[PDB]
């Protein structure tokens, strides 16, 4: 690979020069004759060799202690020898809390799908690698919850459970995110609630789920430690934060019953620091106005709601090149951030959050040597040119500590 | 290695074969992808293979692969090649290259129509002045009173470099954009540096905000010469809007055809750095980016204007706003003139249907996701749910250095 490579912004000329690249660790997917840059799963039971760990494990040490400017020191080659000597003798090790902490916010660092990454550094980490039952992880998930929510001035948090062992005692937070939506498949085909979660919730009602049949039920949490099978909790309302939506302009929008939790916490990534595996760490940040207003409203397989909301804006519905469906994203959009501005719960509009990504981006290239970026998940999916990261060409490719996907758990799970 | 591609609303999963027929590089490695830049990093020697490559899957697409006419052109090009360092395409080759170099183009939304491309030869040109009226043919012909119909015209190959025939102009049909005293820019600001071209060499300027630029020719690497496409022949849109009647009043217009000169296609080894083809328009081309890109003409903030919205926070989405309603006048504007456009959903639509017709009768379909999902709207079009596999295949467009940037001016 060459040394430098250059990308452009086609808006300002400005032209970024990547070194960070040649740190990039895993695969991406492309080759020198295809690129699978819009694939979004490119390419077990299983778990790292002794002889695999070693040089895991020194090259996150040493780009620790690069971070602290204590490379080479005493300190430094002595935690070397202590992880070689604990790998030796017992196949793994264990993280200090500094090291758990600075591993976690360079994940998030690195993680090209994320616009919000100017934030990186402030991330409340909490170690619950003490952890060992089902009950312990919803007390840990719970306080959790309370923490980054607080009280709508949303503050972005990690709770870390124990890391793989043998891979037969995983701890998991089987729910894919922590707050979502039930959704209910009918006997005449039609759902009820979110159609994304229609799975889960299926799961759920088989495990003991007594499950209201509404439009906005939260799931309750489905959680395994130490490989055990999962058990059901249920989180107190009292700490699921949740905004109704309303129109500024349009009396008529608060008629549709929407509403929307506050808190986006993805539940089903796996950490991956110093080659250690944590498979139960659920983050949290505070939302773009789109994830809501665009993907959870406006797919088709979602709530799905650009038809009822044209209806009542009494739009041309008959010809696609009315662009009524434009027209009423738009305002569904309007509503969304307009109700989380008013009941004072953090959100963030795209364009806002484009801006502000730039120039993470820009400092990233000066003080790092570049910034791993996924285009396809970076550009917002409305109005894409009139944000700035429309413009701006980047360069994904993967570097470590990094969340990961992992396999869906009762795809997996052996149970007892 | 097939590879599989899947539409996470639809769930309807595609099986990619057609990638293993690929040579040329895509820019991304096993560790860094570059799907989002614009532009990655003969003799005859390097021309045979290719050559014996596109005869072979010309004659494999006419179903006489091996044949005596199949052989015999192998050899018929063998001979030319050694005889002459290159060699001419048949009339057939000519056109089924056209196609399929328009078929292969990742980046185009359009491809459903591939197969229906008017192919005008023009191979024998020698003169600028030759390839002015092979020009005002095509525009003429693509034009068609407002019922566009897609078209190319290819000048002659390149021989050695530094006699190439070249179209300086990189659409056939675009304004000018004028550097002003006081900093700002009238017209289009994309063209200020060629319209300054046309302006040094000769060209009057009218100086207004939609001055049609007039056409700079090479031919066989002579010095550009300029010439004025006839007006009638230019087929233009003035912009109003279904309900705003105060939209009008804006002075917004547009050209009805979308003609691309600045491109090389490459066929069998030879290179046409000179072939204007051109279709008709996606409405966002001309409303979202040509309008509202800030470096262009820029005019989200004076619509805004008129429709009285707050502008003072980003979170109003007053821009959003704004780009539907100029997205909703320039589509409304060209079917009420009976001009040939199509909006994003329709277009993107009818690519999941020519996806879905490639995969089942070719084995795939090469297509850049970042080109492909429009400048607005995107996941409520089908094609920001679509998986795509881009791999490069030949006959192909290819981007070349600009003329002004090499042209050795004689
Ligand atoms: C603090 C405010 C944050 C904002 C505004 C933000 C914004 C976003 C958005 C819009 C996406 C695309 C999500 C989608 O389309 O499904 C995303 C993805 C992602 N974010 Fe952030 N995020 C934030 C916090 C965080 C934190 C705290 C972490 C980890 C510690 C994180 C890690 C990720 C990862 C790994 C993805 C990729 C997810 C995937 O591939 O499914 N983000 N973020
Ligand atoms: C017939 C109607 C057509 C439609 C609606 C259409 C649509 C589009 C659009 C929207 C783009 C993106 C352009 C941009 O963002 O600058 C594009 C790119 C492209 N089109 Fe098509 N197109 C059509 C016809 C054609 C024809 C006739 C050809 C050639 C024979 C062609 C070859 C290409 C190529 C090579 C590109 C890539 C250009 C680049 O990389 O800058 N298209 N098309
Ligand atoms: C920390 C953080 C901040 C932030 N602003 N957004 C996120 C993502 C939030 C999020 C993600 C998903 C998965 C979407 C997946 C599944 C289906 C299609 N997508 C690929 C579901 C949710 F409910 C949810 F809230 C995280
Ligand atoms: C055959 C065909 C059909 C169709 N609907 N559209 C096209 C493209 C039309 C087109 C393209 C450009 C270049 C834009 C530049 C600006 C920066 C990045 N892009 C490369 C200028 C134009 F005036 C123009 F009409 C071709
Ligand atoms: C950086 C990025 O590659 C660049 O802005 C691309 C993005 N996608 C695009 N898509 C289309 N159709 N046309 C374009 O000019 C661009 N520009
Ligand atoms: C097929 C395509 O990769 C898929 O729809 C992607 C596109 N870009 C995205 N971008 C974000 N932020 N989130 C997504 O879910 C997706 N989906
Ligand atoms: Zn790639």
């Amino acid at each position: 690979c060459p040394r430098f490579l250059k990308v452009k912004n086609w808006e300002t000329e400005v032209v970024l020069t990547d070194t960070l690249h040649l740190k990039s660790t895993l695969e991406t997917g492309c080759t020198e004759y295809i690129c699978m840059g819009s694939i979004m799963h490119p390419s077990p039971e299983d778990v790292a060799t002794k002889d695999q760990l070693f040089p895991l494990a020194k090259e996150f040490i040493d780009q620790y202690y690069s971070s602290i400017k204590r490379f080479g020191s005493k300190a430094h080659m002595e935690r070397l020898e202590e992880v070689n000597k604990e790998i030796d003798t017992t196949s793994t090790y264990q993280l200090k809390d500094t090291e758990l902490i600075y591993g976690a916010k360079h994940a998030w660092r690195n993680a090209s799908r994320c616009v919000g990454r100017i934030q990186w550094s402030k991330l409340q980490v909490f170690d619950a690698r003490d952890c060992t039952t089902a009950h312990g992880m919803f007390n840990y998930i719970c306080n959790h919850v309370k923490y980054a929510t607080n009280k709508g001035n949303l503050r972005s948090a990690i709770t870390i459970f124990p890391q793989r062992t043998d891979g037969k005692h995983d701890f998991r937070v089987w729910n894919s995110q922590l707050i979502r939506y039930a959704g209910y498949k009918q006997p005449d085909g039609s759902t009820l609630g979110d159609p994304a979660n229609v799975q889960f919730t299926e799961i759920c009602i088989q495990q003991g789920w007594k499950p209201p049949r509404g439009r906005f039920d939260v799931l309750p949490l489905l959680l395994q430690a130490n490989g055990n099978d999962p058990e059901l909790f249920q989180i107190p309302p009292e700490l699921v934060l949740e905004v109704p939506i309303r129109h500024p302009k349009f009396e008529w929008f608060k008629d549709l019953g929407l509403k929307w939790y506050g808190l986006p916490a993805v539940s089903n990534m796996l950490l991956e620091i110093g080659g250690l595996e944590f498979s139960a760490c659920p983050f949290s940040g505070w939302y773009m106005g789109t994830e809501i207003g665009v993907r959870d409203y406006c797919d088709n397989s979602r709530y799905n709601i650009l038809e009822e909301v044209a209806k009542k804006m009494n739009l041309d519905m008959r010809k696609t090149s009315s662009l009524w469906k434009d027209q009423a994203l738009v305002e569904i959009n309007i509503a969304v951030l307009y109700s989380f501005q008013s009941d004072k719960v953090t959100i963030v509009d795209h364009h806002s959050a484009t801006e502000s990504f730039i120039k993470h981006m820009e400092n990233e290239y000066r003080c790092r040597g570049g910034c791993p970026a996924d285009w396809v998940w970076i550009v917002p999916p409305m109005s894409g040119s009139i944000t700035p990261v429309f413009h701006q060409e980047m360069l994904n490719y993967r570097l470590t500590p990094s969340f990961e996907y992992q396999p869906d758990p009762w795809n997996t799970h052996v149970w007892k």
